[PDB]
DNA sequence: GTCGG
DNA sequence: GCTGATGCGCA
DNA sequence: CCGACGGCGCATCAGC
C-alpha cells in the first residue's frame, strides 16, 4: 500500500541475491529492510527518512533516494535484461529447485517450463512435483478451505487413534484469512524424549490419509516429518479444488505445547516473548523452556502441559493465537 | 547489506 | 555399501 | 573493523 514502490523493488532485490549470487544474508537484509518499511506509517519521501529504521543502511537508502527521483533503479533494470539472471530466477519458482539447480539448469540452456518439462528425466522427484503443480502451490488457499482441511485431518487422525492431538498450527491458527500452506503438529502419549514405545506413529497417519485420497503425493517422509501435497475433495459438477502444499511433524508429547507455541508465531511475538524469557530468567527454544542459574547456565527443561504454562513461567498474561500480532 | 561487539 | 556434505524448504 | 546473521529433517550427491 504505501511506499509499494519501495517494498516491490527491495523484494526483487532480495531475490535476486538469494537465487542469482547465492548470498542469503543480502537477501535476509533487504527483506528485513521491505518489511520494515511496509509497517512505516507515512509515504516515504526520501533515503535519509528511511535510514532512520532498523534495517535501512547506507545504501538502501542511496536506492530509495534513486527510486523516488527516477522511478525506478538501474541495477534492478540490467538485472531485468540479463537472460541469464531473469532466467535462474525464475526457475527457482519451482519447488525442489534452489539457486544451485536453476544455476545448473539454466548453464545447459533449461530456462522455461517448457524445457523443465522436455527434460523431465533432468529432474528429481521433489522437482517434478513441483513442476507437475506450478501454478496450485503459488495460490494461496482461502481460510474456508484450511477450515475444510483441517476437519479432514482431525478426523483421520482420530480414526487412526482416539490417543494423537494434532494442531494445525501457522498463521491460520491467528485467525488469518488466508495461508500459504498446512502445518500439522502432530502428537502421540507413547513418544516421549525419553523413549520411542511405539513404531510407524506418523506412517499410520500419511497413509490414512493417502487412504481416504487427502493426500496425493509425498515429497519426503522419515520418522518425524512429513512433506507433501493434498487436495479437497470436489463435487462432480463443481470445479476441482488446486492441489496444496502440506507438512506433518512428529513431535515428543513433553515437547509439544513449546512446538504449537513457535510454530503458531507470529515470528515478531515469538522474539518478544523469547527476549522477556530471558529477563525472568528463562530461555525458550523451539523444544523446551529451562530456567537460566545465576551464571547465565541452562538447566534441565521443565514441564509443560499447555501452552498457558509457557507464559506463566515468564509472569506473562496469556494471549490468545490471535492477538500474537 | 546492516548491525552490534 | 558406508559416511559426511550439500541442497532444499522450512518458524 | 570484523564476523554474525535460524538451524534442522530428509533426499541426494561426493568421495571413498
Ligand atoms: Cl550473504
Ligand atoms: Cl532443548
Ligand atoms: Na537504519
Ligand atoms: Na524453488
Ligand atoms: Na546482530
Ligand atoms: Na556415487
Amino acid at each position: 500500500t504505501l511506499n509499494g514502490g519501495i517494498t516491490d523493488m527491495l523484494t526483487e532485490l532480495a531475490n535476486f541475491e538469494k537465487n542469482v549470487s547465492q548470498a542469503i544474508h543480502k537477501y535476509n537484509a533487504y527483506r528485513k529492510a521491505a518489511s520494515v518499511i511496509a509497517k512505516y506509517p507515512h509515504k516515504i519521501k526520501s533515503g535519509a527518512e528511511a535510514k532512520k529504521l532498523p534495517g535501512v543502511g547506507t545504501k538502501i537508502a542511496e536506492k530509495i533516494d534513486e527510486f523516488l527521483a527516477t522511478g525506478k533503479l538501474r541495477k534492478l533494470e540490467k538485472i531485468r535484461q540479463d537472460d541469464t539472471s531473469s532466467s535462474i530466477n525464475f526457475l527457482t519458482r519451482v519447488s525442489g529447485i534452489g539457486p544451485s539447480a536453476a544455476r545448473k539448469f539454466v548453464d545447459e540452456g533449461i530456462k522455461t517450463l517448457e524445457d523443465l518439462r522436455k527434460n523431465e528425466d533432468k529432474l528429481n522427484h521433489h522437482q517434478r512435483i513441483g513442476l507437475k503443480y506450478f501454478g496450485d502451490f503459488e495460490k494461496r488457499i482461502p481460510r474456508e478451505e484450511m477450515l475444510q482441511m483441517q476437519d479432514i485431518v482431525l478426523n483421520e487422525v482420530k480414526k487412526v487413534d482416539s490417543e494423537y492431538i494434532a494442531t494445525v498450527c501457522g498463521s491460520f491458527r491467528r485467525g488469518a484469512e488466508s495461508s500459504g500452506d498446512m502445518d500439522v503438529l502432530l502428537t502421540h502419549p507413547s513418544f516421549t524424549s525419553e523413549s520411542t514405545k511405539q513404531p510407524k506413529l506418523l506412517h499410520q497417519v500419511v497413509e490414512q490419509l493417502q487412504k481416504v485420497h487427502f493426500i496425493t503425493d509425498t515429497l519426503s517422509k522419515g520418522e518425524t516429518k512429513f512433506m507433501g501435497v493434498c487436495q479437497l475433495p470436489s463435487k462432480n459438477d463443481e470445479k476441482e479444488y488446486p492441489h496444496r502444499r502440506i507438512d506433518i511433524r512428529l513431535i515428543p508429547k513433553d515437547q509439544y505445547y513449546c512446538g504449537v507455541l513457535y510454530f503458531t508465531g507470529s515470528d515478531i511475538f515469538n522474539k518478544n516473548m523469547r527476549a522477556h524469557a530471558l529477563e525472568k530468567g528463562f530461555t525458550i527454544n523451539e523444544y523446551t523452556i529451562r530456567p537460566l542459574g545465576v551464571t547465565g547456565v541452562a538447566g534441565e527443561p521443565l514441564p509443560v502441559d499447555s501452552e498457558k504454562d509457557i507464559f506463566d513461567y515468564i509472569q506473562w498474561k496469556y494471549r490468545e493465537p490471535k492477538d500474537r500480532s
